[PDB]
């Protein structure tokens, strides 16, 4: 989520350009941004992104179902630039973005704006009402060309805060050996329990949550790290990058 890069980055993005989501979002899927090429000082404009997925495939809930999945994004502006106020967005826009309420990555960070979890069958797309600075009030500001980052998300992660794997992902065998037995890890909440008799005897046991599914078999040998399920993660993370100029209104 992201609260979680909140709560463990203070800087969403790496030296290398890399958004944090990517740190436990680990599959790639494109994501877009548009904004207008330039804007004049103290004006609203518009931020359009585009997190494409399937909506006919479902993901793994955290209870273990199928279900829709959710969307979220980082939004990197310019220092100065700022989510608008209601007071400034046109009653047009404000019907364009919707029921959706854009947070600051922290309160210190109002340049830099966070969404979700929200529905991705109603929010695949979203608009971003953004004020511009003004450089006749603001010293920080100039007239120029400035860079936007974004990163958008859809579907749940495959790593948690404390780096514990989720449902979401592919689970793999702990060590090399033959499959001497499959059985459920529960009376039903899914999930299964792997027996891997090692070559010296000793029998492991892999414990897989439910979600994923098996792609192994009873008596089949298996080498260490190998994959015991498919991977059940359908959505992913893509990130964006485009620029504005802050027009000078001369006259
Ligand atoms: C690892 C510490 C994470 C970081 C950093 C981010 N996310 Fe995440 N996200 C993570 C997990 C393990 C989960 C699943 C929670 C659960 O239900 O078990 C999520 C979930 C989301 C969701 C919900 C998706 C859905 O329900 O279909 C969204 C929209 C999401 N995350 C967005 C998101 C963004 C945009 C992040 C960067 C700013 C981000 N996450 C970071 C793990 C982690």
């Amino acid at each position: 989520y992201p609260v979680f890069a909140q709560q463990n980055y203070a800087n969403p993005r790496e030296a290398n350009g890399r958004i944090v989501c990517a740190n436990c979002h680990l599959a790639q899927k494109a994501v877009e941004i548009e904004v207008p090429q330039a804007v004049l000082p103290d004006t609203v404009f518009e931020a359009v992104i585009e997190l494409p997925y399937d909506k006919q495939v479902k993901q793994v809930l955290a209870n273990g179902k199928k279900g829709d999945l959710n969307v979220g994004m980082v939004l990197i502006l310019p220092e100065g630039f700022e989510l608008a106020p209601p007071d400034r967005v046109p009653a047009e826009i404000k019907e364009k973005v919707g029921n959706l309420y854009y947070q600051p990555y922290s309160p210190e960070q109002k340049n830099i704006l966070v969404v979700g979890p929200v529905p991705g069958k109603k929010y695949s797309e979203m608009v971003v009402p953004i004020l511009s600075p003004d450089p006749a009030k603001n010293k920080n500001v100039s007239y120029l060309k400035y860079p936007i980052y974004f990163g958008g998300n859809r579907g749940r992660g495959q790593v948690y805060p404390d780096g514990k794997k989720s449902n979401f992902t592919i689970y793999n065998a702990s060590a090399a050996g033959k499959i001497v037995a499959i059985t459920a890890l529960s009376e039903k909440k899914g999930g299964f329990e792997v027996s891997i008799e090692k070559a010296n005897g000793e029998v492991v046991v892999d414990k897989i949550p439910a979600g994923p599914d098996l792609i192994v078999k009873e008596g089949q040998t298996v080498q260490a790290d190998q994959p015991l399920t498919n991977n059940p993660n359908v959505g992913g993370f893509g990130q964006a990058e485009t620029e504005i100029v802050l027009q000078n209104p001369a006259r």
